[PDB]
């Protein structure tokens, strides 16, 4: 048959597109994630209806139902996320956990992300605040345009590598065949390649990939870094993985593995963002590197606490995430049966959240396509909703590395701006781009002219 729940958007009486036999709405992603969510938001109003082939998937937008599915019955009801590909042992890390696994595998390393810890951790990470400036000397000083997510790549490599098991390298180019290798591969899914776009009409399929011990996670690299958490416990006995020492043992090469999966490929992602609206923004890029020589006497070491009192660096990145919500959704499976501000929603039914649409909804924002981030400054800061701009989650099940994340990204911003200038060139195509794949991302790279200030 293969029209399952199509007459669930019907019946139950939610509009929205209208599905094809097999396939549901999914042709519509030839747009992309965001596209098709910001389409349907002005078309369907404020609650709306599709089938990812026929998973029925609810979208929602007032805050008042978001908070009670993201925050509220969260335990209750609203647990797990959805499933997907084949992951074999990797079911076991946190972000995949469900249930009462989660709730385990959350509050035991919840320890391992507090504040502290991370201020503990400030020093390793600054130290790759030098080596990526002096590896960013050889790409101005050899005045070519620069390719961002190249440096930033090996500076989230380099920060991933020696937080999460101490391995130090400068992977920023040079000594780069270690170690560098597996994790260089280990990349975001997309989500619309034509492997998960079948997976998604073919959800039988999966059960069948799990025998053949295929895996979504590449095998290659998980046997390695399996074995190199090996080596490790035994070496040191005579960083995240050290931290971790009831949690299975080894349940933890599952964590530490999407610990890098989700750093690596996002951090540098996002950072290479900013440094795109600090070109054609010189005008914030001062305010900030002015900012930064004030609170960092001309060139001085960033601290935890410098950091943190730095509240226009602070407002660039949260209207570049504002942008650029790098988990264009948030999405939440319903366990079972329950009404929410009188909405009612069935078991099995997945409650979806567009972030990166909510986060250009004219209704919480406005010039809502500008860079500016006077939003973000006390005035505007606190008017708009916490349920609107999403860019780590709310509630139990948010970004258990939010702080980290965004710790590591300013320290890595300050280094660099408190060192250099950023302005367009050749092929900074200054429209803006952005993939039509299920990953939020240029679609061209990001490259700019990077000129010493004074150097
Ligand atoms: C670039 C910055 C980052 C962004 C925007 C981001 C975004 C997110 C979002 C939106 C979620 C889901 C939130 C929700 O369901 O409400 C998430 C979950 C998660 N993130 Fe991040 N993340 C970032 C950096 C990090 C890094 C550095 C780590 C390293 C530990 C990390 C680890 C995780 C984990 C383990 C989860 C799932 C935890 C759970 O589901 O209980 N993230 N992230
Ligand atoms: C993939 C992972 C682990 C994640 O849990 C996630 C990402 C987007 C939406 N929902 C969950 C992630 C990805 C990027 C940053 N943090 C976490």
């Amino acid at each position: 048959y293969g029209t399952h729940s199509h007459g669930l958007f019907k019946k139950l009486g939610i509009p929205g597109p209208t599905p094809l036999p097999f396939l549901g709405n999914i042709l519509s992603y030839h747009k992309g994630f965001c596209m098709f969510d910001m389409e349907c938001h002005k078309k369907y109003g404020k609650v709306w209806g599709f089938y990812d082939g026929q998973q029925p998937v609810l979208a929602i937008t007032d805050p008042d139902m978001i908070k009670t599915v993201l925050v509220k019955e969260c335990y209750s009801v609203f647990t797990n996320r959805r499933p997907f590909g084949p992951v074999g042992f990797m079911k076991s890390a946190i972000s995949i956990a469900e249930d009462e696994e989660w709730k385990r595998l959350r509050s035991l390393l919840s320890p391992t992300f507090t504040s502290g810890k991370l201020k503990e951790m400030v020093p390793i990470i600054a130290q790759y605040g030098d080596v990526l400036v002096r590896n960013l000397r050889r790409e101005a000083e050899t005045g070519k345009p620069v390719t961002l997510k190249d440096v930033f790549g090996a500076y989230s490599m380099d920060v991933i590598t020696s937080t999460s098991f101490g391995v130090n390298i400068d992977s920023l180019n040079n000594p780069q065949d270690p170690f560098v290798e597996n994790t260089k591969k280990l990349l975001r899914f997309d989500f619309l390649d034509p492997f998960f776009l079948s997976i998604t009409v073919f959800p039988f399929l999966i059960p069948i990939l799990e025998v053949l011990n295929i895996c979504v996670f590449p095998r290659e690299v998980t046997n390695f870094l399996r074995k190199s958490v090996k080596r490790m416990k035994e070496s040191r006995l005579e960083d995240f993985l050290q931290l971790m020492i009831a949690l299975s043992d080894l349940e933890l090469v599952a964590q530490s593995i999407i610990f890098i999966f989700a750093g690596y490929e996002t951090t540098s992602s996002v950072l290479s963002f900013i440094m795109y609206e600090l070109a054609t923004h010189p005008d914030v890029q001062q305010k900030l590197q002015e900012e930064i020589d004030a609170v960092l006497p001309n060139k001085a070491p960033p601290t935890y606490d410098t950091v943190l009192q730095m509240e226009y660096l602070d407002m660039v990145v949260n209207e570049t995430l504002r942008l650029f919500p790098i988990a264009m959704r948030l999405e939440r499976v319903c366990k079972k049966d329950v009404e929410i501000n009188g909405m009612f929603i069935p078991k099995g039914v997945v409650v979806m959240i567009p972030s990166y649409a909510l986060h250009r909804d004219p209704k919480y924002w406005t010039e809502p396509e500008k860079f500016l981030p006077e939003r973000f400054s006390k005035k505007n800061k606190d008017n708009i909703d916490p349920y609107i701009y999403t860019p780590f989650g709310s509630g139990p099940r948010n970004c258990i590395g939010m702080r980290f994340a965004l710790m590591n990204m300013k320290l890595a911003l300050i280094r660099v701006l408190q060192n250099f200038s950023f302005k367009p060139c050749k092929e900074t195509q200054i429209p803006l781009k952005l993939s039509l794949g299920g990953l939020l991302q240029p679609e061209k790279p990001v490259v700019l002219k990077v000129e010493s200030r004074d150097g």
